[PDB]
């Protein structure tokens, strides 16, 4: 009854507030309207828009995809993040509520939300360390630990969201934020996200990536919380590796819908436990493939089995297969 009384006073007015507020008006978006979860991001006579009261950095360097995130800072309080473009007419509410109210250290906290014409610019803390795939190509490949270490963090954000019925949906390398001395990792982009009660391919429908794409996704069955943890392994390969899945051998929707999972790509270097548990992740079937929890104690256990967490942040450069 009153929920559509609260919707009109967020509307029209840019308002310091929570997130269940920025979730209600979001779901609208679906002149200059938003709400801001932090004291950081203060609006101004029910305004919050770019150039004036907060500043993109100068020269603009991009980070994204599509190069739509960029470093900001707001002009009132001196207070600095991120800001993600997205098209009004392509945004997506799933984006904000797969990541509103949610309070995990390996998900990347969202700052706010504000329409400003055909844009809907997202705020969202700033890491430092960059992309866990900027990392991939620094480096060339990482050893077996870092590799580990890194994979069960991304499964510790994927069991508190899959607890919420949550799919991140694009989960690889590019989409894990690493802190400045790269002891934690968080995931983004949730553009993909999708809540679930307990398929994908109808309509209004944007796939992740087609390399880290589990084979339920690639033939139309019904899909789970599950394909993130398909593409979390091969996320896994190509940290191990230095390469994406398949893509050293082959149009690519084709194959992992008929070939056995690219098992054959785990290093053969690699210790038992971490080749037997990224297996278990590439079960073809949903059923058959590791949940997250399991996953997550199976790669603890092999960074165990492998004497823990020892390489350097950024040690030497190691070259790809
Ligand atoms: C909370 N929230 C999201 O997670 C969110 O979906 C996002 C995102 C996103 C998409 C592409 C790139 C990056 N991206 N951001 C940083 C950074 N934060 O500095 C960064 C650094 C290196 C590489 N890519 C980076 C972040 C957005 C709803 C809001």
């Amino acid at each position: 009854p009153v929920e559509e009384y609260l919707v009109h006073a967020l509307q029209g007015s840019v308002s310091s507030g929570q997130a269940h507020s920025l979730a209600s008006l979001a779901k609208t978006w679906s002149d200059n309207e938003g709400v801001l979860l932090t004291e950081k991001l203060k609006p101004v006579d029910y305004e919050y828009r770019e150039e004036v009261h907060w500043m993109t950095h100068q020269p603009r360097v991009g980070r994204g995809s599509f190069g739509e995130v960029h470093r900001m800072k707001d002009k009132q309080t001196g207070f600095q993040c991120a800001v993600k473009k997205v098209r009004l007419e392509v945004f997506r509410v799933e984006e904000l509520v797969a990541c509103a109210g949610l309070s995990s250290p390996r998900i990347v906290p969202l700052y706010g939300a504000v329409r400003e014409g055909p844009w809907v610019n997202i705020f969202m803390e700033l890491l430092e360390g960059g992309s866990l795939g900027q990392l991939i190509k620094q480096m060339g490949c990482l050893p077996e630990d870092r590799a580990l270490y890194y994979l069960g963090q991304a499964l510790e954000g994927l069991e508190y969201l899959h607890t919420r019925r949550i799919l991140h949906g694009d989960v690889k390398a590019d989409n894990v934020l690493l802190s400045s001395d790269g002891s934690r990792a968080a995931l983004c982009d949730f553009g993909h996200a999708l809540c679930l009660q307990p398929s994908l391919l109808t309509g209004d429908y944007i796939p992740g990536t087609e390399t880290h794409m589990a084979p339920e996704v690639v033939m139309g069955k019904p899909c789970d919380a599950k394909v993130d943890i398909w593409s979390s392994c091969c996320m896994m390969l190509h940290m191990l590796n230095g390469c994406h899945p398949w893509t050293q051998y082959f149009p690519l929707c084709l194959k992992i819908a008929s070939e056995p999972p690219p098992i054959r790509e785990i290093p053969p270097s690699c210790a038992p436990l971490t080749a037997q548990a990224i297996q278990e992740g590439l079960r073809k079937e949903p059923v058959h493939r590791a949940s997250a929890m399991e996953l997550r104690r199976k790669v603890g256990k092999a960074l165990q089995e492998v004497g823990g967490l020892k390489s350097p942040w950024k040690g030497e450069y190691k070259e790809p297969r």
